[PDB]
């Protein structure tokens, strides 16, 4: 039941991998670079807040989260963009031929994401490959991600609900586990599948950092959207 919900909240929310549009992917490192800075500070402006619109939409096909206080959906969701920004991205990703796609299908190569990204993105490529190198199927994506967003949070109206929610959403991903993979449960892949979230917050935090350098460097004033962001993630 649940899971069939969150399957399909992922696939409406990621781009079919036959639309990827490779027009804008350039592998040769002496072109990959020399663009000024300003269009590659805009270019992963654009990049953040366009994902945010798509996740946002992939939030509201989770059962239950619509039912919770839009004050309760704006602090989840503003909480967890960048891990499921992250997380979508490094799932979809090929970290092997150092290709990154994002949350529309375009698909840009490392080389040319380092001069917006930062080093956050050799650290999101190699989160790729860890993530990738163990090989969850699609229902078990589908729940951690949902996992990442509907979790305890401070300054909740009603934590009960979203607790839940999120009880309800761990206990469908073990029992897909236990089912797929016999009577008998796995419960060392799945705290390894948990412990993928840890990972996930500092790659977060790792780019408010990024945002934050950028902000400082006044080059190409983040916008609004992108201010309110790194405002209301702050967790103090
Ligand atoms: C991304 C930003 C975060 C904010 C929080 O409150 C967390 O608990 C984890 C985060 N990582
Ligand atoms: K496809």
């Amino acid at each position: 039941s649940l899971i069939s919900a969150l399957v399909r909240a992922h696939v409406d929310s990621n781009p079919a991998m036959t639309s990827l549009d490779y027009s804008r992917f350039q592998a040769n490192p002496d072109y990959q670079m020399s663009g000024d800075d300003t269009q590659h500070i805009q270019q992963f402006y654009d990049l953040l807040t366009g994902s945010m619109e798509i996740i946002r939409g992939w939030a509201e096909k989770i059962p239950g989260f619509a039912d919770l206080p839009k004050a309760d959906q704006d602090l989840l969701f503003e909480s967890a963009f960048l891990e499921l920004f992250v997380l979508r991205l490094a799932y979809r990703s090929n970290p092997v031929e150092g290709k990154l796609i994002f949350c529309n299908g375009v698909v840009l190569h490392r080389l040319q994401c380092v001069r917006g990204f930062g080093e956050w993105i050799d650290s999101i490529v190699e989160f790729s490959s860890n993530l990738q190198n163990m090989n969850i199927d699609i229902s078990a994506f589908s729940c951690i991600a949902a996992l990442a967003m509907v979790t305890e949070r401070h300054g909740l109206k009603e934590p009960k609900r979203v607790e839940e929610l999120q009880n309800k959403i761990v206990n469908c991903l073990k029992d897909h586990v236990t089912f797929n993979n016999g009577g008998l449960n796995r419960p060392n892949y799945l705290s390894k599948l948990l412990g993928k979230l840890p990972e996930l917050r500092t790659l977060c935090t790792q780019g408010l950092q990024r945002i934050f350098y950028l902000k400082l460097e006044d080059l190409v004033p983040p916008p609004a959207i992108i201010d309110k962001l790194f405002l209301d993630t702050l967790p103090f």
